[PDB]
């Protein structure tokens, strides 16, 4: 992918993934920006917020076709969103045979062969982190940035330390960086914290998700939809920050993957 | 040649804690049991040895992917009252199927024959992704038993799960044994699956001591020793042979 800024949104699910994924992809329309939300989770509603419904996954279309992308039209697998974001999503893989790779390449292949890419300037990737196997560690071949999602717990640190040696393998032989931590909601960030200063890595912004903000409406509409209050503006705010300080660049880090040991001793 | 299950289901919900105490429940059952731990996050059999046993991948990282003078004491060890535990270990983050690492975990074994006197086998898979790579416990598998609870993510799991072993059943003796955990069991109508039982750690037990033994190992307490009974009626359960069926899965848009 060339022409636009990608950035790949990592981190395990049940920690609101696909929010700060939606979120940040409407942020940048909202700075005026062509974005392009690819979803790559198995649970295929990263776009929802975006779109308002269950977008159909390009694995769904192409296994009614018996895999022929040549019947296939744009308005069958990317559908536009709030505010004109492009939403497409590559779904998951066949339950017990097929590979995420698969799923993942097919999609960028289509975008590609229909000619999807040259209009956009923001491509944002919501990949699932629970695993950082080279299948659902495709879109670090296309990211420039790469932002991982974390919470305060145990799970999600472990995950985001799986995250930043996945990113960092890749870094040898691909342009992909890691940009960073963000916290899924306004919590503690102590365990976050420490985890960063040991890996030499960094935290960005503090999203206020946790201090109202139902979540049916979480889930339902993005920030940039729902209706200005207190809580929204400020998240709106925590949103448009990061998706500027990720256009303009960040100043680069050096940050390693403690052992898998050794992140046991540190929390419990 | 033997019975094997296996525990199937997302992280984060005590998986890991299910599929260690139905280790210990056939080794008090008088079973020869073999917990092999496939989740990245190899602390599977962590409440088994009392501490992170090296992983399959960690033992070739310093042999050099030589599995020649490779020996039972070096990824095999001696668990509570017996168990016989390896961790798989997770994939080289960035790049690497999950079924290399399954795949090379069960050539390990075979190459010194660790399976010819054992009587069962616990697979804990990790169930937060049901593609070909991760469902390569499946095809082992006598049957599996589905870990899950009352949220979304769970029950997502589990549906896509069933899906999973569906599809593996159709080339392999994989069989849905059901699942263990309000909302499931409207989930387990529509589908046609089965609840096995509920163990009742969630209070009393601290999560602390849950993640540091196992219940057949910690102090004879009024709590724990009414959660043994729940994993000792759930190992003989399964080795009496549950009567089969065959739940449907159900369109993602539908769960
Ligand atoms: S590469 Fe990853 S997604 Fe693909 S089969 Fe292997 S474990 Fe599954
Ligand atoms: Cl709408």
């Amino acid at each position: 992918i060339t022409g636009a800024k990608v950035f790949a949104v990592y981190g395990k699910g049940g920690i609101g993934k696909s929010t700060t994924s939606s979120n940040l992809s409407a942020a940048f329309s909202i700075l005026g920006k062509r974005v392009l939300q690819i979803g790559c989770d198995p649970k295929h509603d990263s776009t929802f917020t975006l779109t308002g419904s269950l977008v159909p996954t390009v694995i769904d279309v192409l296994k009614d076709v018996d895999f022929h992308p040549e019947e296939l039209r744009p308005e069958d697998f990317v559908f536009e969103g709030f505010n004109g974001v492009m939403c497409v999503e590559a779904g998951g893989p066949p339950a017990g045979t097929g590979c995420g790779g698969y799923v993942v390449g097919q999609t960028v292949k289509l975008l590609k062969q229909h000619h999807l890419l040259d209009d956009t300037d923001v491509v944002i990737f919501d990949v699932l982190g629970d695993v950082v196997c080279g299948g659902f560690a495709a879109p670090l071949q296309h990211a420039d940035q790469a932002v991982v999602v974390t919470a305060n717990d145990f799970d999600s640190i472990y995950a985001m330390n799986r995250i930043i040696a996945a990113v960092q393998a890749k870094s040898k032989n691909y342009k992909v960086r890691l940009a960073g931590c963000v916290a899924n909601r306004s919590r503690a960030t102590d365990e976050v914290d420490r985890f960063c200063k040991e890996t030499n890595f960094r935290r960005l912004a503090h999203m206020p998700d946790l201090d109202a903000i139902r979540r049916s409406r979480l889930k339902k509409k993005t920030l940039f939809e729902m209706d200005e209050d207190q809580d929204v503006l400020a998240a709106r705010a925590e949103y448009i920050r990061l998706a500027e300080s990720l256009w303009r660049g960040l100043d680069p880090i050096d940050p390693h993957s403690l052992p898998d040991r050794e992140i046991f001793e540190l929390l419990g």
